[PDB]
């Protein structure tokens, strides 16, 4: 549980303009260390237990800042940026088959790591590919990991914003088990497929509401490889204990991986989309018009 002392740290970007939560590049004077640092409210002693964990696929602590009123955690800055933005961005158009099971098999071994393999069992719930950063040599890192334990108070703006991500047991605060983070994985995983925003330009609580009543999930294009599109049903499934594990998620990618159709179907499936956007756009359009 190293101390940071804030006068340690040289900004980037201002740390006052944002709410808590917010997430500044930093210099670590007297590492000669790039950093991120995440504004904090206060930070309890017992986050202490989280510090110890530690694994190529969840963003790794380096310190806490603990001078009022100046209270954040300091973690490692992945130099590429984040997932969300990768994805939304023109720049995902270089992805082909080998690309997203290298980043879908990254995200469920960070996964696996925080449920299974930590000396503190943890279930994210607030997985997305807003928590997910890029490495210098590709490699994703999980963020956020400790916020719905110790710091819940940064995961309340937007939460409308999250809606497309949450499972349906969480947006009911109904019991929840690992396999939420499962549920949210999926949407990831569409979202590198299609790279699009999931139900984008709808309502958070219209969102939240066709998920939970009307079992509603993202609209699959008919051509994707049915080995993902089955992935994704896994993943989604409305009993949270029919949903896989990150152990058998790993293991479905392997054998994705292994099969030698695959590549050229996938690829000329994340190329082809100018044929099915509008897929996607008329789900949208319908639950938009059926909202009218
Ligand atoms: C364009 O944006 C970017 N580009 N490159 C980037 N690299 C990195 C980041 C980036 C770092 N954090 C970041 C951060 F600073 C501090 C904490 C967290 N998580 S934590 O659960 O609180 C947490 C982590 C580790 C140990 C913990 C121990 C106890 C409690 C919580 C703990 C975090 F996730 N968030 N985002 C953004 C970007």
């Amino acid at each position: 549980f190293v101390q940071i002392k804030f006068d340690d740290l040289q900004f980037f970007e201002n740390c006052g303009g944002g709410s808590f939560g917010s997430v500044y590049r930093a210099k670590w004077i007297s590492q000669d260390k790039e950093v991120a640092v995440k504004k904090l409210l206060k930070i309890e002693k017992e986050a202490e237990i989280l510090s110890v964990l530690s694994h190529r696929n969840i963003i790794q602590f380096y310190g806490v800042i603990l001078e009022p009123p100046n209270y954040g955690i300091v973690t490692e800055y992945a130099s590429l940026g984040s997932l969300y933005d990768y994805i939304n961005s023109n720049r995902s158009e270089e992805m082909d088959m080998d690309h997203i099971m290298t980043w879908a098999t990254d995200v469920a071994k960070g996964m696996h790591y925080l449920h299974m393999e930590a000396p503190v069992k943890v279930i994210h719930r607030d997985l997305k590919s807003r928590n997910v950063v890029i490495a210098a040599d590709g490699v994703l890192k999980i963020c956020d990991f400790g916020a719905s334990r110790f710091h819940n108070h940064t995961t309340h703006m937007s939460l409308v914003g999250t809606f497309p991500w949450m499972a349906p047991e969480v947006i009911q605060s109904l019991p929840v088990s690992e396999t939420c983070d499962t549920y949210s994985y999926g949407v990831v995983l569409w979202e590198m497929l299609t790279r699009e925003v999931p139900f984008k330009g709808l309502e958070g609580l219209q969102v939240a509401w066709l998920v939970v009543e009307k079992n509603e999930r993202l609209t699959i294009p008919s051509s994707c490889p049915r080995s993902f599109a089955e992935l994704l049903h896994q993943c989604w499934e409305a009993d949270a204990k029919k949903r896989p594990s990150f152990k058998q998620i790993i293991s479905i990618l392997e054998s994705m991986s292994n099969d030698t159709s695959l590549p050229d179907k996938c690829n000329s499936f994340l190329h082809n989309k100018a044929e099915w956007r509008c897929e996607i756009e008329a789900t949208l359009e319908r639950l938009k018009k059926l909202e009218r």
